[PDB]
């Protein structure tokens, strides 16, 4: 019985909120309800012989909803990085999201911290960002795992979150100290 904090970072419009309500509640909606502030949802899951409670913190990509020195980050056990395959700008921002996270949570051993990158929205056909340069990018950065997901049609949502889970748990375990 173990608690995992998991934070979902990335630009506004990538579908951070939609991946959440899909994974947790198996529901999808077209209605873009801009995420004000930062809340969470819990999903209970089984990872490797162990019941895990995953607290999933969904944040506001916009700077329209920033207050104001967000230290909700720390105690994080896995940071999830979401870009939109139809928008090259949301992929370019990933380092900046990754840097910002590491400043804020500043976990010890920062470069073994579990990141997961989700190429959301592959249910569309106008993908701009190939699988190949995002596969590269996740590899350039300590070989972090990468899925191409769709919250709408629910492709790789479950699979990806099994990895989010398992990696969150390894990291939690690493607090032997
Ligand atoms: N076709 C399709 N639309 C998606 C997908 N994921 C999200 N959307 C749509 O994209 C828009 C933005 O989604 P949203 O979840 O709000 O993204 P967000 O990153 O959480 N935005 P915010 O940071 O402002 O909450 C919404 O219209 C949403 O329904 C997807 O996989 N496929
Ligand atoms: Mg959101």
């Amino acid at each position: 019985k173990v608690l995992l904090k998991v934070i979902i970072l990335g630009d506004s419009g990538v579908g951070k909120t939609s991946l959440m309500n899909q994974y947790v509640n198996k529901k999808f909606s077209n209605q873009y309800k801009a995420t004000i502030g930062a809340d969470f949802l819990t999903k209970e899951v089984m990872v490797d012989d162990r019941l895990v409670t995953m607290q999933i913190w969904d944040t506001a990509g916009q700077e329209r909803f920033q207050s104001l020195g967000v230290a909700f980050y720390r105690g994080a056990d896995c940071c999830v990085l979401v870009f939109d395959v139809t928008a090259p700008n949301t992929f370019k921002t990933l380092d900046s999201w990754r840097d910002e996270f590491l400043i804020q949570a500043s976990p010890r051993d920062p470069e073994n911290f579990p990141f997961v990158v989700l190429g959301n929205k592959i249910d569309f056909e106008n993908r701009q960002v190939a699988t190949k340069r995002a596969q590269a990018w996740c590899y350039s950065k300590n070989n972090i795992p990468y899925f191409e997901t769709s919250a709408k049609e629910a492709i790789n949502v479950e699979q990806a979150f099994q990895t989010i889970a398992r990696n969150a748990l390894k990291q939690e375990t690493e607090v032997e100290l």
